[PDB]
């Protein structure tokens, strides 16, 4: 028996359960699928793995976790178990996302980003500009209906606004090619302007009130009470299941931003526990999940985009794939370095402080954020 930790729900989870059943018949090895909230998995795995207390595999982890997990020694290197043919068919950025210390540390499976997802019952065609979006979102907001909602306190969801206002990524690239964790790009003027726009989404434009977290916004879109959400393809399974007719579009560039809006690109991949007492079967099962056919099936059940070149071309005309193909080129991959784990907390703390009150000193909040991150890295 091998165990799988997953953050999947809905149709995505049902796919994973089916593949687990199928592997028990084309294997004889029992697969237990264990649900774990996304925000709890990394700590559970890093701390539990070396104690014999973590699952045999995680389907899936985001690539920003790779450096920290690899340094904790908890990831099985997977390059020795895979062919060049398999590797050649993978998109370069997906390979790079799961490469650390010059080694492939998981099997890259799906690509994702946030985007403007609009319910076509309220919005027939995507707003062409910020001003058109703003006017629409305010119009469609009333007593029980919302024009626009999103996980406003979340640093990942807000990165696109940080990019618009001038952050290429989280960290500057140094000397020739490698990120320097000592040089943040999300503080200073960029950070102050991003945080003011995010404040304005509540206190000026009156779009996103107090209390709105992932579940509030996601719940609202599924229910059909919400015109527009900023969310990613992980949410599409439940939107397809609730029969919402959605479109995918880039988010408008915030007013005052010198650069276009562009989100983080995330790669989800399967990782094997370096302390698995059943690596052979764990590895074989992982490999079953990332065949072209299974990657396509997962997209159809939900919506995350295959990192298989082959599988992607196959879905070239799928609406979800075509939609995200116009969004991904605007974005930047998350860093996968260990230090990324230190940034999210103070970054998200800064945003929550900014949006808590109208009178929040954005200048000092950003200064303190930068100070807290420098301290956590050193
Ligand atoms: O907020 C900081 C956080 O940002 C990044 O996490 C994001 C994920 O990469 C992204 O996939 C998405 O996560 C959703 C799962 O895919 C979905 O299956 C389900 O579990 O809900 C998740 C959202 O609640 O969004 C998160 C951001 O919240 C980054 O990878 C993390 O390391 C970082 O901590």
């Amino acid at each position: 028996k091998i165990t799988v930790w997953t953050h999947f729900g809905g149709p995505e989870l049902e796919w994973l359960k089916e593949q687990a059943r199928t592997f028990e018949r084309t294997s004889g090895t029992k697969v237990e699928v264990v649900e774990v909230p996304f925000a709890e998995i990394k700590q559970k795995f890093i701390l539990g793995a070396p104690q014999g207390q973590a699952a045999d595999l995680v389907v899936t982890v985001p690539h920003d976790w790779v450096g920290e997990m690899a340094q904790a020694g908890v990831l099985e290197p997977v390059g020795k178990y895979v062919t060049q043919a398999y590797l050649a068919d993978l998109q370069g950025v997906a390979v790079e996302a799961f490469t650390f210390g010059g080694r492939l540390m998981g099997l890259p499976a799906f690509a994702e980003s946030v985007a403007l997802i609009y319910n076509k019952k309220y919005v027939k065609e995507p707003p062409r500009t910020w001003e058109e979006f703003l006017a629409l979102a305010q119009k469609l907001t009333t007593g029980a209906t919302f024009g626009f909602l999103y996980n406003i306190g979340d640093p990942y969801f807000n990165f696109g606004f940080f990019k618009a206002f001038g952050a290429e990524n989280v960290f500057a690239k140094d000397a020739k090619g490698n990120l320097d964790p000592t040089k943040l790009l999300i503080g200073g003027e960029v950070g102050e302007k991003a945080l003011q726009f995010i404040k304005d989404l509540r206190f000026k434009y009156n779009l996103v009130p107090e209390g709105v977290d992932y579940g509030v916004a996601d719940g609202a879109f599924k229910d059909g009470a919400l015109a527009m959400i900023l969310n990613g393809p992980w949410a599409l399974g439940d939107y397809k299941k609730a029969k919402v007719d959605f479109g995918i579009a880039p988010f408008p560039v915030p007013p005052g931003a010198k650069n276009p809006w562009g989100p983080f690109l995330g790669v989800q991949g399967v990782v094997v526990n370096a302390y698995s007492k059943n690596k052979t079967q764990a590895v074989n099962f992982a490999k079953t999940l990332v065949t072209g056919r299974n990657l396509v099936a997962f997209n159809q059940a939900g919506g995350r985009i295959p990192v298989s070149k082959s599988a992607v071309k196959q879905l070239e005309k799928d609406p979800v794939v075509a939609g995200f193909s116009k969004v991904f080129p605007l974005g930047a991959p998350m860093p996968n370095i260990p230090e990324m784990g230190k940034v999210w907390g103070p970054w998200g703390n800064a945003i929550s402080l900014a949006i808590q009150r109208p009178d929040s000193n954005v200048k000092k909040i950003v200064e303190d954020m930068v100070a807290e991150i420098k301290k956590a890295i050193g």
